[PDB]
């Protein structure tokens, strides 16, 4: 904010004057003045004499003036330029310009305080001078006058009929024009007349100028304006017809046009032109539709005929143009115009795609408050109902939000809209089809008419403000749900996956992580539904294998709980309480439940707390008074505390779910839909408490209002743990509905009895659950499951009288394995009629059958096996192979391809064998899938009978990132070759620690191995603290100055049966300053874990892309990178990862070469290794697309990638390494538009 | 999104919008509830111990059930007992079909083939699902004869009969359909609908809700960059065909600002000039300077004039003045000030939508009155770019406004057209000095204080001063 310095040189030459100004440095400022006309001066200020920037497009590039012959007198102070019309004085000390008329009248001057500077011009003039220019007003603004005597409005083009620019002039005889892209003119009534470049204005700035180029005009307004047009350009002449009247019109076609022109001509009302709005063009369509004549509206525009016929009637045509292209046709296909624009960079910078609307329609709200209005609404709805609309999604019953229409519906609109459909559908069907509706508001009473509530247009993000701030996301939703419940509307759901994104419908889908977590969440809410914006897709397979499998998994849990759930639907008809409730319902005096929403009750007997955090490794979960049993992991917790709960951030398989002691939970086989088949056996899991608890099992038709007049079935189930037995009462049948249930199978957890009695009779004992199920009439059996000892008791349901069962004694199973019969498991395949099957047509099977039709590509069977801790589980597959030779099948665990199983011929189809494979399981639920994956080279073609999963692993693992961290310990991905989804760093402050919860079957000494990094150069120390006992020192050597190296610290620890705490803390004497990754635990010597075989760093590309990996890339010199890593969720439909959240891609609009490589030193030189990857290719066939192995001692090995669109597995086996290292790579050579996706790359030591 | 606690609460009791819920129902885990019968109202709590409820004034949402008495309920018990009592007073919930405990896929942008393929994708994977919910796709929303209640057989051919219902039932799929509590009162062809006539004659529209123009087919678009030569070449190249077949003037709209949903993007100050430059350079090359360019844009920044463009005053209001009918757009009376402000910035080739663009309720709203129309045509005829325009399916031919509007319009048009050779000289003048057909009086009278802010009259060429009648009933 400072003016020019003194003149140190003046060089006149023709009409130019060049001034050098002192700024105190060797690089002086320049000020070039040019006299352009007698009444027009150019001034260019170049700070430090640097070259001027290019002139903006304000300036006419072709402007040209006659020589003026001005008089420039450099002899005196001031320096003096004169013409006949003006006099310019520049004082020397400091340099200051005064502008005058020839006659000496002062027009304006730069003040002492400062004139021109680096960022603008500053003048002073007569304070009563009237100023003009700068700005106009738009069609949304208050409209001022012409005077600009107190102005600070920016100079901009503006919008909606605005005009403006850096042009301030006065009727007092002068004008000032500054070459600028936007900026801030300033005037006030002290006489100031200023212009500042200022900061980037709202409209953007794409022409910046290091210089200040300005023009000073002198004269009357006509002369001022003439000079403005010499500088900025004159207007070319419009066609003469442009002086005529024109009729602009929106909503018009060729017939109407012709009528309109006839009307004008018949009445001798002149007219030269019509302007046509959207009507004229095929806006919305492919092939440059927004440039081509709409021949539906204007048929004769197929040729020049329309032009020529209107010419003959004296009509020229004008056509509307929007400076934008349609990037998606009405069929949701990328347009040709998109491809051309995207490839050549023709989109406006900073403007992304966005969703517009363009066909208007006129609507008006209906009144549901009137009975006669409601009847009419229903009567016109009947035809839609008979043709299959049987649920009513009653949208927008709350508020209209649309231009000038901001109208509110009243508080009873949702109830009355709902009543219309309810009284209506009830009358028409004679109480024979139950009503289902949803609305997006609730007020009391509305529930009488059978409506749910959904949370409206929520955002596709983790929480409010993650991605944008105008809608909440996933994390807020439990608070909405529980608030609805506190209002007596527990029948609630949400748009799982979110509705809104930045840019509207074209905005991103949810990430695979966000989608997976949201499905896990919604499976434990009452109205379980996905939704999204226009042309968005929400099918779980589109989000990659983790999202598919985890979603499937939690959906199986929900559907297995149908009989549990449905009893709550019944309760809502008696008391209004439904399937969910907040903890404060059950714990009204617990201050920790008062505002608790991160967990909630699902029915009476399950507390659920979904993982809602992005990249979350552990949850803090409040458990209120009682005793809780982990649904998936088996351990107990006592209530009245907040627990630390590890979750596997890599698999996304956990849904933290806890059984309340007392629980009586009816459940059933998984159906594809609710009434797919009759269910004749209901399971009832019972976890007895010392006080009686009960559950009233309930059936009815599921369809009609018959239940209202007694047509239903109920039976009261009740349980109690006694001093030395468990008592369970199956009360007598009640009601008139003949239920489908024939037998309950009670699963009484906590005791494996030696006897089960009832009415003076000891029930017949069978050897196992299987043999019990196959028996007719009553029995018992016992076993072990994830929870511990269990007693099974099979009974008739729907007896006319009460049955009281008492399980006594304790005779625990010695079973070491659970058995899952795969014919009870999940059967799938590529199409609905090529799924794997159940069969009994060969002998020797266990259970009720085995699984066949693993002989069409993609056929598979999927078992959900619970594990108490993470680790190595040797899982036995019983199968038959009567094909004459060995057959292959993939084993997938938690959506990762673990192994190709080679299954030997067994002699015949009725002869069975066993293959045992060590599986990397995670604590809680695991997804184990045996699949014919022809794209991985499997053959399929075997039959599977069961699998056997040990109750205990051979060795356990615990992730450091999922441990309780304290004292500054945190998680990080900022170094390479960690296992799992992260590691623990920042063990630097005293008190910093990681505390593992380790389980043991028996008291004893166990081996530990702790995986740690130490790149400090020297040995460092932590303390180990087992069960709060005495600190032992842990001495951790350093491989060197390198944080990408990991070693094992081996040690023993004395442990107790059950839960143990083992901490690694920096105590005051310890030095700290190491990174921890995983603790392995076993009764035997610890070996390589099945989860940790991968020698690559970031082989799954899951690492947050802010952080690097051992991957490197290459392209030819001067080519942009074609390589990135992301989730594919921006695309519609999503092109998702193969597993978890991310995948590498190669893509370019133009021709390209691209590779990525990773080099690793192998653990054992002179041995065999193996490369596996998932790869997907689409669009243009490339010249080369391959996996590559090289640098290993032998010559390059290649495996080609085949253009398809689908995820395939590429494998390079028998990599004989003799160099000590291996380079694995992927390379594409493309002519353009080849997309390659790479995922799940593993380099392992090969059998 | 807050918590569950309502310990310091003044939020009103309403149904709300967009997933909201509320009511005059206040209860505590300390062992009590309070339910008041009310249509809206104002619950109040605070940490000194107040638990209050006020009817107060008419809410935002309206109030159709007013009450002289005060009917309330006190509940005593633990939370589940309070909630049961609430359901005794306001109603228990009827049981929903059992399938409604299943998974449901809701979708917007779906036809029969896609639905079938989705369902096949679930079943093939043994991923359970009981229901698809269909958005607008399922219905002939926008058409006559109750189209907003009728299956769209272009998207769902087999919903012509019970076939879709039945094949989907066989696959374990129930169908849900979206409903909107409104009807279309003008079909796509601007014709009043059967459903309109039925609701109007029976009184079935929501009180206080007039009709209004909504939009319903979404399209995806992206702005082009006219700042680059190769972009302009491309834009022109693709316009040649439309030009050969009769588009000889370029009405370049929305070169200023995107105001659309979440999308709020500005174009730069040279956007108009450069858009204009694309058509100018192009047409001139292609016709070898044989066909004069004409264009209009709704913004002006200096230099844009070089590329042959006029300026229009945007989506102005169909009204005499700002605030006569609505406050959010100016009307006719303001337009001289805008025109003359453009002139002072060197853009005298200026026009306006004679008749106005915007009315209350959108395109469905009122045309100009004959008086407004007539006075505006008279004014228009003495401005440089003389044009009527209006909103979607609105009409601006003068004969529709009755015989005074017809005849007075004709008359003033005849005056304008007789002045062709007077006018055309000023067109020539704008090619030499940039001065044009209008100018404010302060150009001729730079020292007259009565001319300094004067915009109720102006000069049309050098020798005529015009001051159109713009007051109602003046
Ligand atoms: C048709 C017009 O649509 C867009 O702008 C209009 C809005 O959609 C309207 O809702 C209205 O907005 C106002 C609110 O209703 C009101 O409550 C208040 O908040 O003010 C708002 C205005 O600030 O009016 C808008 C302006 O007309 C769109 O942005 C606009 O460009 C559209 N007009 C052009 C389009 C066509 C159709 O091709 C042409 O016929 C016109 O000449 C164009 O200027
Ligand atoms: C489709 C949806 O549209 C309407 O509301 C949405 C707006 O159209 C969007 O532009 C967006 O507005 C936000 C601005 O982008 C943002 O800058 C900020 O100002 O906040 C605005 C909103 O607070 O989002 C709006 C909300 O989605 C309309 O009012 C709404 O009812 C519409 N949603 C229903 C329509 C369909 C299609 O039939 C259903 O699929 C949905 O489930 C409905 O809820
Ligand atoms: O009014 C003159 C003023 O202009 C500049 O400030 C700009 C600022 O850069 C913009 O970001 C925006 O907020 O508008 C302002 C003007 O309204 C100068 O930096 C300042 O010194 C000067 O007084
Ligand atoms: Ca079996
Ligand atoms: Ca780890
Ligand atoms: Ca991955
Ligand atoms: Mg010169
Ligand atoms: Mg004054
Ligand atoms: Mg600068
Ligand atoms: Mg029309
Ligand atoms: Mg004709
Ligand atoms: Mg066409
Ligand atoms: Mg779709
Ligand atoms: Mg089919
Ligand atoms: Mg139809
Ligand atoms: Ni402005
Ligand atoms: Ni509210």
């Amino acid at each position: 904010m400072a003016g020019l310095g003194n003149v140190t040189g003046a060089v006149a030459s023709g009409d130019s004057l060049t001034l050098t100004l002192d700024n105190g440095t060797s690089a002086s400022d320049i000020l070039e003045l040019d006299v352009l006309s007698e009444e027009l001066l150019r001034v260019d200020y170049r700070p430090s004499g640097a070259a001027p920037s290019p002139s903006t497009p304000m300036i006419d590039p072709d402007a040209s003036w006659d020589a003026v012959g001005a008089t420039i007198d450099t002899s005196g102070d001031p320096i003096v330029v004169t013409t006949p019309r003006m006099r310019i004085e520049i004082a020397r000390t400091p340099a200051r310009m005064t502008i005058k008329k020839a006659d000496g009248t002062t027009l304006l001057w730069e003040p002492a305080s400062g004139g021109v500077f680096e960022d603008g011009v500053r003048f002073q003039r007569g304070s009563t001078d009237n100023i003009y220019g700068i700005r106009s007003f738009n069609a949304q603004e208050d409209v001022g006058g012409l005077l600009r005597n107190s102005s600070d409005h920016p100079a901009h083009a503006g919008q909606q009929g605005d005009a403006g620019g850096p042009f301030m002039w006065s009727t007092a005889g002068y004008g000032v024009l500054v070459d600028s892209d936007g900026g801030y003119p300033y005037t006030d009534t002290t006489g100031k007349l200023e212009f500042y470049y200022g900061g980037t204005p709202t409209e953007g700035r794409r022409y910046t100028k290091t210089n200040v180029e300005y023009y000073i005009m002198v004269g009357e307004p006509k002369e001022i304006m003439a000079s403005y047009a010499q500088v900025t350009g004159t207007a070319p002449m419009l066609p003469k017809w442009s002086l005529g009247f024109m009729n602009f019109e929106w909503g018009i076609d060729q017939d109407e046009l012709e009528a309109h022109v006839d009307g004008y001509r018949a009445r001798n009302i002149p007219i030269d032109a019509f302007a046509l709005d959207y009507d004229w063009m095929d806006y919305g369509e492919d092939n440059y539709g927004e440039f081509r004549w709409n021949t539906d509206n204007f048929p004769d525009a197929a040729t020049t005929q329309l032009k020529e016929d209107m010419e003959a009637e004296g009509i020229r045509l004008i056509g509307i143009r929007k400076p934008r292209i349609i990037t998606r046709d009405f069929a949701n296909q990328r347009t040709q115009q998109y491809y051309d624009a995207d490839s050549n960079g023709y989109f406006y910078p900073g403007h992304n795609e966005y969703t517009d609307y363009f066909i208007p329609v006129t609507v008006r709200s209906f009144d549901p408050y009137q009975q006669a209005s409601r009847d009419w609404w229903w009567q016109h709805s009947i035809d839609a109902f008979d043709k299959g609309i049987v649920g009513w999604w009653n949208d927008e019953t709350d508020k209209v939000d649309s231009g000038s229409a901001q109208y509110w519906f009243g508080n009873f609109s949702t109830g009355f809209t709902s009543q219309a459909m309810y009284d209506g559908q009830r009358d028409y069907t004679n109480d024979g089809v139950r009503v289902w509706q949803t609305a997006r508001s609730y007020y009391p009473g509305a529930q009488r008419y059978a409506t749910t509530l959904w949370s409206g247009d929520i955002g596709t993000q983790f929480y409010k403000g993650e991605l944008f701030n105008w809608a909440p996301g996933m994390q807020e939703q439990p608070r909405i749900m529980l608030s609805s419940a506190n209002l007596g509307q527990p029948k609630w759901g949400m748009d799982t996956g979110g509705f809104n994104s930045l840019g509207g419908a074209s905005g991103p889908n949810p990430s695979p992580e966000l989608y997976t977590r949201w499905m896990q969440f919604g499976a434990f809410t009452p109205v379980f539904r996905v939704h999204g914006n226009y042309n968005q897709q929400r099918q779980p397979w589109l989000y990659g294998a983790t999202a598919e499998e985890a979603s499937k998994a939690v959906m199986h849990t929900r559907y297995s709980l149908l009989p549990y759930m449905y009893a709550y639907e019944r309760e809502a008809s008696e008391t209004g309480l439904g399937l969910i409730k907040p903890l404060l319902f059950d714990y009204p005096n617990d201050p920790q439940a008062a505002d608790y929403t991160e967990a909630w009750m699902f029915g009476d007997w399950l507390l659920v707390s979904p993982v809602l955090g992005e990249a979350q490794h552990s949850k803090q979960i409040y458990l209120p008074a009682g005793t809780w049993i982990d649904y998936h992991r088996g351990q107990t917790y006592s209530g009245g505390q907040t627990i630390h709960y590890p979750v596997n951030a890599d698999t996304w398989t956990d849904v933290p779910l806890f059984v309340k002691q007392g629980a009586i939970i009816p459940n059933q086989q998984v159906l594809d839909y609710v009434d797919q088949q009759s269910v004749t056996t209901v399971n009832v899991d019972i976890f007895p408490s010392a006080s009686e608890t009960s559950f009233t099992y309930y059936e009815d038709d599921g369809s009609s209002y018959d239940y209202e007049s007694g047509s239903s079935f109920e039976q009261r189930l009740a349980a109690q743990d006694l001093s030395s037995s468990v008592r369970v009462e199956v009360g007598a049948g009640s009601g008139s509905y003949t239920p489908d249930v024939q037998h309950y199978v009670l699963k009484i957890h906590g005791r494996a009895g030696s006897a089960v009695t009832a009415g003076g009779s000891a029930l017949t004992g069978y050897g196992d659950l299987q043999a019990l199920q196959a028996a007719s009439g009553s029995g018992w059996a016992s076993g072990r499951d994830i929870y511990g000892d269990v007693t099974y008791v099979k009974l008739p349901a729907a007896s006319g009288s009460a049955t009281v069962v008492e399980v006594s004694g304790s005779a625990p199973s010695a079973a070491t394995h659970a058995i899952y019969e795969v014919e009870d498991a999940s059967r799938s395949g590529a199409t609905p009629t090529t799924r794997a099957g159940i069969n009994t047509n060969h002998s020797g099977y266990s259970g009720s059958g085995f699984v066949d039709k693993l002989d069409v590509p993609g056929a598979a069977v999927t078992v959900y096996a619970n594990a108490p801790v993470s680790g190595d589980y040797p899982v036995e597959l019983r199968y038959a192979n009567g094909s004459g030779s060995a057959k292959t099948l993939s084993v997938y665990v938690n959506a990762a391809r673990v192994q190709q199983l080679s299954l030997a011929d067994t002699g015949a189809w009725s002869q069975w064998g066993t293959q045992t494979t060590t599986l990397p399981l995670t604590a809680g639920q695991n997804i184990i899938t045996y699949k014919y994956d022809s794209d991985a080279g499997d053959t399929g073609g075997v039959n599977l009978d069961y699998i056997r999963v040990p109750f205990a692993p051979t060795q356990a693992e615990y992730a450091a990132e999922s441990a309780k961290l304290w004292g500054g310990a945190g998680t990080s991905q900022d170094h390479w070759f960690y296992k799992g989804a992260a590691f623990v760093d920042n063990l630097t402050g005293v008190g910093a620690e990681a505390s593992f919860d380790v389980y043991a079957p028996s008291a004893g000494t166990y081996n530990l191995s702790l995986r740690y990094a130490n790149g400090t150069g020297s040995t460092k120390t932590l303390s180990a603290i087992v069960n709060g006992g005495a600190a032992s020192t842990v001495t951790l050597t350093s491989p060197g100055m390198n944080w990408n190296l990991w070693n094992e610290h081996t040690m023993t620890a004395t442990l107790t049966a059950g839960r143990n705490t083992i901490s690694f803390r920096r105590n005051s004497g310890n030095s700290g300053n190491v990174n921890l990754d995983r603790l392995a635990v076993s009764a035997s010597a610890i070996t390589t874990l099945a989860s940790e075989r991968n020698l690559l760093d970031n082989g799954d590309f899951e690492r947050d892309t802010t952080y690097n990996s051992n991957w490197t890339q290459w392209q030819p010199s001067g080519q942009p990178s074609a390589f990135g890593i992301d989730s594919g969720n921006a695309l519609h439909p999503p092109e998702g990862p193969a597993r978890r959240n991310q995948r590498a891609y190669f893509h370019s609009d133009n021709a390209y070469q691209q590779s990525i490589h990773q080099v690793v030193d192998v653990p054992v030189n002179n041995a065999t290794y193996r490369l596996e990857a998932k790869v997907r290719m689409k669009n243009t066939t490339p010249t080369t697309a391959r996996a590559e192995v090289q640098g290993h001692g032998g010559s390059p090995i290649y495996a080609n990638i085949s253009n398809d669109g689908v995820w395939k597995t590429i494998v390079i086996d028998n990599i004989n390494v003799t160099s000590g290292s291996v380079d694995v790579g992927f390379y594409v050579d493309s002519p353009g538009y080849t997309t390659l996706h790479i995922d799940e790359v593993t380099l392992t030591r090969a059998p």
